[PDB]
């Protein structure tokens, strides 16, 4: 609760946690590219007496700090992590997680793409997500493959107990009014994929983008608007 952490509050290589609801936090880290600093969010979901992590904190150093920060602020073991797509902001740091005894998971689609890209590859495979609209339970969350959007493999994560939808990088914060990196995106399918998310999680109360400030379900329509504008450039 209180003010959501921004790059302001986060020195290079450090991580802040933010409690969204009982037993649900986001993690916020920063990375430089092209002379600008960007924030990046992931999720932490309490799983009985242990923790499920969604996404790395974008690199080995940040990910080591994330674990130290969890160890300091929450004090429960991270037993499993899921990466929501193959790019380095989601899997960069997987080796760090693995060395700390976290079981790292991604879909076969993400694992294959990470391999092709020369990125870190989560060890464990998540079955049953290969077709658009597929959902699978994973402890205290549901994993959902809405179809291609920011990437062909992107997953979204819902915490049914707290009504928290984590859209990852397929969903943009309201402040982002122009598309980010779309090299790997399927612009043609992105709005349909968003429509699947909307139809599957109409009860979501909190929506967390890959980057920047949380909001509500309006972030889905906002993303659609931004992607369509880019499509029509
Ligand atoms: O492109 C975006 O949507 C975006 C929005 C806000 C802040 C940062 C980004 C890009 C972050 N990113 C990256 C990324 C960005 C920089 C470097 C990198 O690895 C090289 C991977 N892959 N997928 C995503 S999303
Ligand atoms: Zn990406
Ligand atoms: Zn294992
Ligand atoms: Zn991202």
């Amino acid at each position: 609760s209180g003010e959501y952490p921004t790059v302001s509050e986060i020195p290079v290589g450090e991580v802040r946690l933010y409690q969204i609801a009982d037993g649900v936090w986001s993690h916020i880290a920063t990375q430089s590219f092209d002379g600008a600093v960007y924030p990046s969010n992931g999720l932490i979901v309490r799983d009985g007496d242990e923790l499920l992590l969604i996404d790395t904190a974008w690199g080995a150093k940040n990910t080591a700090a994330l674990l130290a920060e969890i160890e300091k602020q929450i004090g429960l073991p991270v037993t499993r992590a899921v990466s929501t797509h193959f790019h380095d902001d989601r899997v960069g740091g997987v080796d760090v997680l693995r060395a700390a005894g976290v079981a790292t998971y991604a879909s076969p689609s993400t694992r294959r793409l990470a391999e092709v890209e020369g990125n870190e590859i989560p060890t464990h495979s998540l079955e049953g997500l290969s077709s658009s609209g597929d959902a699978v339970r994973f402890g205290p969350v549901e994993l959902f493959y809405p179809g291609a959007a920011h990437s062909t493999d992107n997953l979204v994560v819902y915490v049914p107990s707290a009504s928290v939808l984590y859209g990852g990088c397929a969903i943009y914060e309201l402040s982002r009014t122009s598309a980010g990196n779309v090299a790997d995106a399927d612009l043609a399918e992105w709005p349909t994929s968003i429509e699947r998310i909307q139809q599957h999680y109409p009860e979501a109360q909190f929506v967390i983008p890959g980057h920047g400030l949380p909001g509500g379900l309006d972030l889905l329509k906002h993303t659609t608007n931004v992607v369509k504008a880019h499509t029509n450039r």
